[PDB]
């Protein structure tokens, strides 16, 4: 089966509700599996001396009208996070496209410096294709994903902390 994981958002403080991630481990099994594995922090604690785990991150870097990233968990500004592998991590494939609003895909410093960090497309991202690794999609709360993007702005600065509460496998 492909995994399905969940972040349970909050806005502020607030509840904004869950986001639930199909990821691709048919396709790009590493990818997912680092991923997963950030999820439920079966890992422990990595060489950073963080919990390899999403719980407690905030999304830093949110644009209305693109994107919604997340993921570094050492730093939380985006110069930061670590992969299960290591630092970081190779280009898995690029078999899947940023096709739609709710892709799931890596974010990175260039080729192959895949870590910890994501992001949730909401609009189609063809620009973005052969560039970062897509590995999964949302499929429930997207609702969740468009509350997120409205305290971004274009520069990326969040009005609100959008913070992934709970996070995990089901």
């Amino acid at each position: 089966a492909n995994p399905r994981v969940f972040f349970d958002m909050t806005v502020g403080g607030a509840p904004a509700g869950r986001i639930v991630m199909e990821l691709y481990k048919d396709a790009v099994p590493r990818t997912v599996e680092n991923f997963r594995a950030l999820c439920t922090g079966e890992k422990g604690v990595g060489k950073s001396g963080k919990p390899l785990h999403y719980k407690g991150s905030a999304f830093h870097r949110v644009i209305p009208d693109f994107m919604c990233q997340g993921g570094d968990f050492t730093r939380g500004n985006g110069t930061g996070g670590e992969s299960i592998y290591g630092e970081k991590f190779a280009d898995e494939k690029f078999v899947h496209k940023h096709t739609k609003p709710g892709i799931l895909s890596m974010a990175n410093a260039g080729p192959n410096t895949n870590g910890s960090q994501f992001f949730i497309c909401t609009v189609p991202c063809n620009w973005l294709d052969g560039k970062h690794v897509v590995f999964g999609e949302v499929v429930e709360g997207m609702d969740v994903v468009k509350n997120i993007e409205k305290v971004g702005s274009r520069s990326g600065t969040c009005s609100k902390q959008v913070v992934i509460a709970d996070c995990g496998q089901l």
